[PDB]
């Protein structure tokens, strides 16, 4: 697998970090020499200093031979130009590009899906975020929904609280309750540190507990944990930009939505374009605006401006003034787990989201796929069981008898269209998709080795 | 009292906001028309659009007749030029100027105190902050030390916690304990909202409780509340700029200080200039640097970079990694109370500090002086009891019999050199300094009226 | 004619300014509200605020109906995306784009000429500039060569001097002293004011005289006016960049070229890429370097750095130190007419060159285009004679019987591939290309009326 | 001589460049590491990185021991603080400061001349520029007036023309045809190269000839060279700013002045402040406005906006439209020598003017200062003859017996308040001020050796 990453920013670099290994040859292009040196010190990859869409720069990165091209530069127009130039001159297969402009996506069918602009897969960070928040809204009480390249399976995170079904009970004590639907804990995060879920792991308060669920039965699982809270009525959105306006349009038909936008010329525009949203012109930190429009009633306050501090301060104010749940948009995913949990209920990063999507396309045709759950060294992953018992170290063997790396816990198996909750006696069959959670991502290539069969 | 404020930034504007009234005529100079319109809408003051140090602009603000000149522009050199031009051309008395440069203050004696540069009072925001943090370090457990223009009296804030002397006990129940030293609660802040301290006010957890103390006996009061924790051993400072390097120099002789500075060229300089400080070159968010230098041992982690988010994220990480107490430098005082309390122990603003100092010079020769305790509408103040019983509405009368405005509580009286803890039977004598806390600062001019005697 | 210009910078703005008029609907798209306003204040055109390559912005500027799209934004990648989006979504005809990157141009065949990236016409200023200089070197004595028609016609500017062939002679007296060559004076600039060339106009010293010539007979005209100087032998180029390195390749095999380049790692690279050029490592203003390499022998000194300040100081030093002629590259177009002529013989601007080229695409699409000449010597336009005698006020008539506005001079008529030097007896036939020069831009729209049929 | 220059911009940099040499220890302070490096790369001087007014930065540049402090930073308030801090902390002598604000200058008496703000010498470029133009208007025909000594000596530049008094005459032939007036040609610039003025130098057309004259007898010299033109009657100023409004006040009472100002609220203000000036509201490039107000009658058109582009286009239009002479204000100093002379008669730069003034303070402190003339016509310096015959190689000798370097011409000798036009028999006495002109800057340090005693 020969991979070229155009632009070594947060997204390109983090991607590069997640793809270094045996079966992957990573080359990164960037015109900033400082960024290249920094990345090369940490990881085994090749670097090209130049403009990502220049024919020679692209040639020097070996676009004729490469198997995938990922364009994550500063600009859509450079990403588009890179994919055009690469395709036209070198026939480079699998061209993925980040496109941040909703204007382009509005014509994505006519522009990209016709091969006019030769992009195979658009990664639209603004769209992904809007979809994620909306999906959280759909499951009141849900702290995080984890996705895999296998769309049939998901994880749902919830926060344990005093006098809740979860707090105090060990994991094995929950397994005594089998009514209607049964799930298994995939991961724990207390105090920002990952705990490997064992039978005798006592759930403490303020833990972030991730349960395994079929993607089409999340509501049903949360219900059966007495953790599905009543539907959100009142949503308040701060920041009427690309993301804010998008989310409001998606919600206004089913929810009661208020939006605050401090630019009057932009705000007036949003009032007509949003038929069922009440749009206010005002500042996010304005106590008297938040009070006048009853912030004490708001079920979820969502801060979606582009400045993290504005969002943070705003949401912290909303919580102080009685908003039930608050969500903030944090730019860099590193800060997400940090700022989350205490006072701020949920933090979402457009960079994380982009990276999550990008890992579902690259890890495709690989053994292991990384999930959208990545916190520090911790991360949930999916691996494929190729081969039969004769050639594989996992196929045929039972889950309780698999030589997993340290810190690694198998949470569920996806066989065809059925999602099986992991048990010790369960036998891994061929071409299964095994979902694991690792406390430390350094053992991924070990998981890779484990699931890699002998040469047929 | 005729006051000219040069520069209507955060400091100038906030000052202007605090000084509007009957006995004060406020004029603000600024070259940004937008900033002027905004301020005039809210407050009764005069605005001049021009350069603060131009002879005509200064003339147009009435510098010949004015009684005080406050220079808080963007630049020290403009502040200095304004004070020179005002003095030389109009003999304007009482010239206060903000000087941010330690280089100038290093020669403050030869430059200002000689009348070469005609500044009467330097307001040095970097120095004030360094002094404040240091003063907090001196009283382990102290959340905030409140100062007044009467240097003889102070307030000390502490946070109530479960199984602590404070939590659960009503205020009257504390008055049953009179050993050695006795104090009175001046203010309460729970959930960021001010509560007027009454006899039957039950102290809840995480409340910010302010006790009255003589400025020279703070340690003695905290001791007698079982709230003076053991001396801080290990201090870790992030950001080796003006403030960070300053604080380290002050502490290194009495504390074990580590400093982190990400710029290697600046960091190397600090290693030699700080004889007893260990200086590290590295990033604030670097988990492995913080761990290698045992952040789990750090008694107080102090984030003093100029970026609030950097400081916030950094300190939140330090707390997660086990640092006992964390303090952050937040630029705008509005965010200070917001970000404080939850996870971040203390937030300090250089703007607040400047404003605090500026209010001790202006309110001088006034009736009321505002303290360094200002949180939203809430603020602690000091008023002077001028006149005798014949002409005053407060002198002679007992504290329990004073027609105070709503939300107002007298906490202590400073008579000469003795600080008297307020009791209901205490009689106000002449020229006393009465310390009150108001839940809403809108009643200040009422306090002013109350302490204003009849025309002699 | 509905024309869309993307980006209202120097080039986009000047262009619109050159085409705003009667038969032209100019819409300018730009990301900057302020540049649009200035343009609307000055001219009656439509302005659209948005990103030049966004589908809605292109549609809102009416790309569906438009007849030409000109992309002159900040970056090639936006120009390309814009041409792409316009073609794919709206089938916008005649898509012209500025492409500054030699890297993209190196693959011009594979990228653009195949319709992968749908640019119909590339305007590459660096190349045009390089080409212009080379064209000047080819005609020693030429201060300026301007093109009209499809470049089929040219003007050759020369400066008249004391004890010279031009000075002293009336214009009609020159038509009688030229035996087998046909030319016409198109414009003159003496003192600080432009003069309309008449029969009784005596050429005074230091005048810049513009002659009309067929492009394939420029050398023959200059020769027989005793104004074609002997071939340049020694050329010195300062600055080995895109333009410098390029111009050197074009010259080194037929001329003796030395190049000065202060970037030492760059100088080494060029030393290899230039088979017949001597590359010196040094600063352009270094006298001890310039005197060492015989600047007094240098026929043409060419300063091609990106710094106008360097170019000017460099050339003036060279001129001071005895170089015969000096040519500079000027970025800021305002100064070009000034900088040329006195101490510095020739000044060349990449923005001007772009505007020229964009107007050669105007000249092929049969729109009349105004252009100002050097130092306001005259404003030049080329117009088409539409209609027959019945519907046109010009077709059929001889030049001597046409009521042209004051200050207006017809210089030549272009019939197909045939260039007729304008004479009083010359009859304009239908669809002819009449190239004229005006002393005043205030009479510009009047000429349009002549050539616009009923 | 230990000299500190605060701020290494155009002015600070040029200054250092003019004074770096043998007897001068130049230290430049600047906030920008890059500007310092370029300066150190080019010249051997000391560079200090810090804020020009910080006590340690001033001390580290050796303000205690320094002999002159020049403040040419970005803002007056920093220049002032620097002069303040230097005086208060280190007693730094001769503190020169650039002050651009007319507001500060309006209170020059009360603020600076009293030692409240310890600036010894104010350099106010806007005023100097205004003063220069006014001085040009006073001597019609003067293209340039440059000053030497304590302004006691001047050069008057004029352009020679066909059928003119200068052209055709050898220089020695002019000394014999001037009856009761004494002058000397100091420099000439013909073609693109400077010529050393000798007896047998015949003046050709379009040469710029510089004459030496006592400052109090400039008019008498120009008159008796048949080169003093008749007084200007009609003046037109574009741009009513600090310089424009100021120049108008100085001219309106003795000349007929019209002013064009596109800022309408500004035009109204000036209409009141200018008792004898007609203020028109309009753009400078508006032909219908320029033709309405008889631009063909205008003796001098002066474009004083902050936009070079406006000034150039404005003036060239005026020159095109028949105005006798046009003068412009040019911000970017690189273009000045070029822009002047051809279509635009006079170009004036505020940065150059500042450098001149800063060098008049150099001329009072008895340091020899180099300055380049217009278009490199010659480099001019004024030097002092220190010592007696025993210790000096120049004192006592007559000019005709002094071995000057090649290209070097002594133009005048200044003894006290007495200006002696240089002659071969003229003997240099002690502490004389000898003003010389060099064609080449490479012979500059050689001249110092002559005047430096043992
Ligand atoms: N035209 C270009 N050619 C090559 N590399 C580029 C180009 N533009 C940007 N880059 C590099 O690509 C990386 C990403 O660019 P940024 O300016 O960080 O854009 P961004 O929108 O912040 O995206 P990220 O990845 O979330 S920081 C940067 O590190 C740049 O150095
Ligand atoms: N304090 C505030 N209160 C209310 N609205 C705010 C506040 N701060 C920012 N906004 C709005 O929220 C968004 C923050 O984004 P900005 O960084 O200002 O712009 P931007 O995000 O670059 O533009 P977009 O939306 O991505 S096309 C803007 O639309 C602001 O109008
Ligand atoms: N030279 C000047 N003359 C007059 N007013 C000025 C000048 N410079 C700045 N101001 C105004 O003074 C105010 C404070 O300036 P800022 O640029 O905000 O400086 P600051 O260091 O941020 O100080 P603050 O008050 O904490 S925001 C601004 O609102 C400016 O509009
Ligand atoms: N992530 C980080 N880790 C460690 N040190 C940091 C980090 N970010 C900033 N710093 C340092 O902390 C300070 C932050 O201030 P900046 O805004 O970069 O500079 P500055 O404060 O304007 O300069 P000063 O100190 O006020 S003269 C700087 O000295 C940085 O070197
Ligand atoms: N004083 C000088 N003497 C000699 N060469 C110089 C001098 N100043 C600049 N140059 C050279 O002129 C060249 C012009 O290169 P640049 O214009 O900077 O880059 P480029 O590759 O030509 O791309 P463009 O077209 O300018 S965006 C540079 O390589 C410089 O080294
Ligand atoms: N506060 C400062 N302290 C020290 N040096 C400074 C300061 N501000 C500017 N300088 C330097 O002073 C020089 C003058 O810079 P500018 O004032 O920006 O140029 P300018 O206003 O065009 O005036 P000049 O000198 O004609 S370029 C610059 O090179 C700066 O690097
Ligand atoms: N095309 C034009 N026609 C007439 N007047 C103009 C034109 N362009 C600019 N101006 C005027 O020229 C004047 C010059 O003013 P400015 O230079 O902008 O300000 P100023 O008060 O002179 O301060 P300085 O010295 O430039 S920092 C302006 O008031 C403009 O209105
Ligand atoms: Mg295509
Ligand atoms: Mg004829
Ligand atoms: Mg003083
Ligand atoms: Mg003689």
């Amino acid at each position: 697998m020969k991979i070229i990453i155009l632009g070594a920013g947060q997204v390109g670099g983090t991607l590069a970090e997640n793809l270094v290994g045996e079966n992957n040859d990573i080359t990164i292009v960037d015109n900033n020499a400082d960024r290249l040196r920094e990345l090369q010190d940490k990881y085994d990859l090749r670097v090209v200093n130049g403009h990502a869409s220049h024919p020679d720069v692209l040639h020097e990165a070996g676009a004729q031979d490469a198997d995938m091209l990922v364009a994550v530069t500063n600009t859509d127009e450079t990403n588009m130009a890179a994919c055009q130039v690469a395709f036209t001159l070198f026939n480079t297969p699998n061209r993925v590009a980040r496109i941040r402009s909703p204007e382009y996506l509005a014509e994505k069918e006519a522009l990209f899906k016709s091969g006019a602009i030769p992009v195979d897969h658009l990664i639209a960070p603004e769209e992904l975020v809007t979809s994620y928040i909306e999906r959280l809204i759909q499951y009141p009480g849900a702290l995080q929904v984890v996705s895999f390249a296998e769309q049939k399976v998901s994880l749902v995170a919830v926060k344990a609280y005093y006098g809740g079904p979860l707090v105090g009970n060990a994991l094995s004590a929950l397994r005594e309750h089998m009514p209607h639907i049964d799930t298994r804990v995939a991961a724990i995060f207390r105090q920002g540190r990952p705990i490997r879920p064992q039978g005798t792991t006592i759930i403490e308060a303020d833990d972030e507990v991730f349960f395994v669920a079929a993607s089409n039965h999340i509501r049903s699982v949360m219900s059966e944990l007495q953790r599905l809270e009543k539907p959100y009525r009142r949503i308040m959105i701060v920041g009427g930009g690309n993301i804010g306006a998008s989310l409001a349009k998606r919600l206004e038909q089913t929810y009661s939505v208020k939006l605050i936008e401090r630019d009057y010329q932009r705000a007036e525009k949003l009032s007509e374009q949003l038929e069922n949203t009440i749009v206010f012109c005002g500042d996010a930190a304005d106590q008297e605006l938040l009070t006048e429009e009853n912030i004490d009633q708001v079920d979820v306050f969502i801060a979606l401006t582009n400045e993290d501090e504005t969002n943070i301060m705003s949401a912290m104010l909303a919580k102080r003034m009685g908003a039930k749940k608050v969500m903030v948009l944090i730019q860099r995913g590193a800060y997400v787990d940090l700022v989350q949990g205490g006072v701020i209920d949920v933090a979402i990063s457009p960079q994380q989201a982009t990276i999550s999507a990008l890992l579902t396309h690259v890890r495709r045709a690989d053994i292991v796929n990384v999930s959208s759950l990545r916190r520090g060294a911790a991360e949930a992953i999916e691996a494929v069981a190729h081969g039969d018992e004769t050639t594989s170290k996992v196929v045929g063997r039972a889950i309780g008898d698999i030589k997993l790396p340290p810190g690694t816990t198998i949470g569920a198996v996806v066989r065809g269209e059925e999602v099986l909750i992991a048990h010790d006696r369960t036998v891994i069959e061929q071409d299964d998709h095994v979902v694991m959670f690792l406390v430390d991502k350094k053992y991924v290539p070990d998981v890779e080795a484990l699931f890699q069969p002998s040469p047929f």
